[PDB]
C-alpha cells in the first residue's frame, strides 16, 4: 500500500508529518436524483489529504480511532488510496465512525452530523500509542476539533503527549478551529483551546471565528493571544483580508488576492493549513509559506467539496 | 396533504391506526459504485407504510419527534407522500433524525447506524401530545424499539398513556422487536419489554429474535410468556415455520406457505404486523388475519428493500 520509505537511527528517507483527529464518513450529493456519494472528510483528515497531494514523496500519517465494521474498513482503505499512512489507527470494537450528510436543495448546501459516540472520541485512550505515532514525526498537527471530541482525561493525555514530543524536537502545529456546537460549555471551549496553544509552536487561528469568544479587537490581538501561550509562529486567517502573522516579536502582513467565482468554502482553512505546513517543511520563509497557503485555499474556495483536486 | 376525513363526537369517517416510534433516514447502495439512495424506514414506520397501502381509505397516523433541518423536512414530506398522517409529529429544534447506512462487503449487506441523539428519543416528552394522538385511534401500535430509545421518564410516560388509552377502549398492539444493542443492559431490556406487554392487548413476538433472551423452549412458551402479562392475543412469528397463536387460553397454528425465492427479509416482520392489524381492523377472525399477515410477509421477503410495493 502506502510507501513509508526507509530509516536509520538518525534520519528517515521521507519527511514525516502526523495529523491527529477525527476522519468523518461523509455522504454528499451525487448526480442521479435522491442519491449520495460516500467519501471521507473531517478537518484534520482534509489537511492530511491536501498534504499528501502537495508532497506525495513524503510520509503523511493520520492518527485516530475507528471501528471494526465495514464502513470503518472503507475509511481505512480510502486513507491508503489517498496516500495517507493509517498504520497507527486504533480499532474500537463496538463503535463506528462519525458521519456528515450534506444536502443540496436549489443550489444551497446544508449539513447534518452524527458523531457523539464515534470511535474517534477514544483516540487518546492509549497514551503509549499516541507517543509512538509522534516519536519520529517532523511535524505533529492537531485541531480544536481534536480537542473537542475528547473528554477531559483524553484532552490531558493528548496535551501531555504533545508537550513531550515538542520537548524532543517535534514541531507542533495547531489549528484552533473553534466549533461551539462540539463543546458542552463556552469556558471549557476557550480554556481548552488555549491549553492546545500552550503546547504548540505554530498556531493557525481564524480572526472571524475566534474574536467574539476571546475579545480580540483585531487580528494583531489574536496573534498576541497565541504568542502569550508560547506560540512561536502565529498565522491569523481573516477571510479575504490580509493574513497577519507574529513570529518571535515580529509582525507582518501577507495580502490575499481576491477570489472570483466562489463555489464552496468548505475546507478552505484546512487546505490553507496544508499549504502552509507543506511550505514550512520545505524550509521556506514564513511569508512565502503564507502566500502558498492563501493560493491553495483560493483554489479550494473555487472548487466543490472538502477534497478539491487542485 | 393526507386526507384525514371527517368526524363527529362519536365516530370518525376513517378507521384510525396510530403507530408510535422512530422513523429512520436510510441510505442503501444505488446503481453507481460508491453511491447511495436516500429513503426512510424504521420498524414502526415500515409498518405504517404497509398499512397505508393496505387500507388507503383509512387514516394511518405516525407519532414521533423530528428535527427542524432539511433531512427532517424530507422525512415529513416522505410520510405525507406515503399517505401517512404526520400531523402530530413533534419538532425538536437543534436536533436531527436517526440514520442508518447499508454498505456491501464481498456482496453482503452491512449496517451502520447513528441514533443516540435523534429527536425521536424525545417522543414521550409531552404527555398531553401523546394522549391526544391516541385519543381517537382504533388501534395504537408500538414496538420494543419505541421503548428502547426513551429514557426512564419517557418510558413511564408512554406506558402510562398506553394503559390509559387501553382503559378507554383503544386496542393496544405491541411488537417486542428485541434489539440488544439499543439497550443499556439485558436486564433493562427483558424487564422493559414485559412492561410493554403488560399494557398491550395484542403482542407480535418473533420466536427467532426472542427465544434465547427469554429462555423460550418453543413458540408456545413464547406465547405463554405474553399471556401471563395479560396479552389477550399473542401471535408468534417464527420465520418460515408455522405461526403459533394463543388467545384467551386457546392455542392454534397457521401454516406459512413456502416462499419461491427469498430476496431480502428486511421488514418481513414489520409487514406481517401491518397485514395482521389491517385484517383485525376489518373485523376478521384471528386465524384469517394471521394468514393475511403471512401472505404479505411472504411477498416482502421476495422483494428488495424495507418498503416493498405489493399490490
Ligand atoms: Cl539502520
Ligand atoms: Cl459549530
Ligand atoms: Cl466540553
Ligand atoms: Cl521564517
Ligand atoms: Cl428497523
Ligand atoms: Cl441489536
Amino acid at each position: 500500500g502506502v510507501d513509508l520509505g526507509t530509516e536509520n537511527l538518525y534520519f528517515q528517507s521521507m519527511m514525516h508529518i502526523l495529523s491527529i483527529g477525527e476522519c468523518m464518513a461523509e455522504l454528499a450529493p451525487a448526480d442521479l436524483p435522491g442519491t449520495y456519494r460516500l467519501g471521507f472528510a473531517g478537518d484534520t483528515f482534509n489537511t492530511a489529504w491536501y498534504l499528501a497531494r502537495l508532497r506525495p514523496e513524503s510520509r503523511i500519517s493520520y492518527f485516530s480511532a475507528i471501528g471494526d465494521d465495514a464502513l470503518s474498513q472503507q475509511m481505512r482503505a480510502a486513507m491508503s488510496a489517498a496516500g495517507i499512512d493509517g498504520g497507527g489507527l486504533r480499532v474500537i470494537p463496538g463503535r463506528t465512525v462519525g458521519l456528515y450528510l450534506i444536502t443540496l436543495e436549489q443550489g444551497e448546501r446544508s449539513f447534518a452530523y452524527w458523531r457523539g459516540q464515534s470511535a474517534a472520541r477514544e483516540l487518546a485512550g492509549d497514551a503509549d500509542a499516541l507517543a509512538a505515532a509522534m516519536a519520529r514525526a517532523d511535524v505533529v498537527y492537531f485541531s480544536g476539533i481534536t480537542l473537542a471530541i475528547l473528554d477531559q482525561c483524553g484532552r490531558a493525555t493528548l496535551l501531555r503527549a504533545l508537550a513531550q514530543a515538542r520537548a524532543t524536537g517535534r514541531t507542533i502545529a495547531f489549528d484552533p478551529n473553534l466549533r461551539p456546537r462540539l463543546w458542552a460549555g463556552t469556558g471549557e471551549m476557550t480554556e481548552t483551546i488555549m491549553q492546545g496553544a500552550a503546547v504548540s509552536d505554530i498556531a493557525l487561528p481564524s480572526f472571524e471565528d475566534e474574536a467574539a469568544w476571546f475579545g480580540d479587537a483585531g487580528p494583531d490581538a489574536t496573534a498576541d493571544r497565541y504568542a502569550r501561550a508560547g506560540v512561536r509562529s502565529v498565522v491569523v486567517k481573516n477571510g479575504p483580508h490580509a493574513v497577519h502573522f507574529l513570529q518571535d516579536g515580529r509582525r507582518g502582513r501577507v495580502p490575499v488576492p481576491p477570489v472570483a467565482q466562489v463555489v464552496d468554502t468548505t475546507a478552505a482553512g484546512d487546505s490553507f493549513n496544508a499549504g502552509l505546513l507543506d511550505s514550512v517543511l520545505a524550509g521556506q520563509p514564513l511569508e512565502t509559506a503564507i502566500a502558498a497557503a492563501a493560493a491553495l485555499a483560493g483554489q479550494v474556495v473555487q472548487g466543490k467539496g472538502a477534497l478539491v483536486e487542485v
